[PDB]
């Protein structure tokens, strides 16, 4: 919920895309909300951040989404690298059935 | 590249990740990002949007996200129907091996 940014370098959009295996209840998506929200890694390159579940308005639609947007390849290097970026990856890791990713200049 | 969104109601942020198949060329891509450039569908309920191509950061990535910021269910409704929209599917559609979406509450 921001509000203009800016970047110094290259301005780089993260996206990870999920969608869980048979193992995800409700409650777990609550735990990766809470855990996107409390472990941002917020590092002064990352600029915004958006997450959500799919509102299921199409059929065949993954179950959550991730986006980050980061100042430079070596802002986005940090992030990866950031404790809070690796616990939140902990968090996720066995809830999945299939993640895909992208990042493109914003 | 804005700016402050305002949404009257609920704002949904749509993503869609392509995986290309073997068919695609370098000159193709630039064809899609001059085809999301050109045709936005940009009814007034598309608030902000987003594309481009993978650049190269993490193996295994898919090749390309557009992103497209929409005011209410209507909105994304007439989104999906504008001809614009309707034009820019039928240009993607070939070139795609996979397609993976997600709609969430921004
Ligand atoms: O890319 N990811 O899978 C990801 C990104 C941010 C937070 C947690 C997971
Ligand atoms: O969701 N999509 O696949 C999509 C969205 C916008 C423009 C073209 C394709
Ligand atoms: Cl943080
Ligand atoms: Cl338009």
């Amino acid at each position: 919920h921001h509000e203009n940014l800016y970047f110094q370098g290259m301005g780089i959009r993260h996206i990870a895309l999920f969608r869980w295996n048979d193992t995800v209840t409700p409650d777990q998506v609550e735990q990766v909300i809470t855990a996107l929200s409390k472990l941002p890694a917020a590092i002064p390159e990352l600029k915004n951040y958006a997450f959500g579940a799919d509102l299921g308005l199409a059929a065949g639609n993954y179950d959550f989404a991730v986006v980050a947007d980061l100042d430079g390849e070596d802002g986005f290097r940090a992030y990866q690298d950031h404790p809070d970026h690796r616990a939140a990856l902990a968090i996720i890791a066995p809830m999945l059935a299939d993640r895909v990713a992208v990042q493109f200049a914003l």
